[PDB]
């Protein structure tokens, strides 16, 4: 019993990330944007964080940077872009438990979340 908190700058859409995770029995809680999650983060208990924000303006590396400046224990999975190396390297340098180069299928994302749900209890 743990929650997967997603954070994407993209419109809902019946078929993308959250709805997949929930079709697979996962407790999912979506968030409109980084600042929105940043402003709720203090109130999270037993959850895993899965970022994924494309635009370099507000990257997932900075969202991890800010969570570190509050001393929050949220095991994260920073989804990156196809062939984006420095970012995926920067994320592991920001406390990230893993990364996932896009595209990706259910399997890998589900697996990785479970390996993150270890760093909890």
């Amino acid at each position: 019993d743990y929650t997967v908190h997603i954070v994407d700058d993209e419109e809902p859409v019946r078929k993308s990330l959250a709805f997949m995770l929930t079709m697979n029995g996962f407790a999912v809680k979506m968030h409109q944007s980084a600042e929105a999650f940043l402003a709720f983060a203090p109130d999270v208990r037993n959850g895993v964080l899965v970022t994924d924000l494309r635009m370099p303006d507000m990257s997932g590396v900075e969202l991890l940077r800010n969570l570190g400046d509050l001393k929050i224990n949220i095991p994260s999975i920073v989804i990156t872009g196809h062939g984006d190396v420095p970012m995926a390297v920067e994320a592991m340098k920001a406390g990230a438990v893993d990364f996932i180069e896009k595209p990706f299928e259910d399997t890998v994302i589900i697996e990785a979340i479970e390996r993150a749900s270890e760093h909890l209890v």
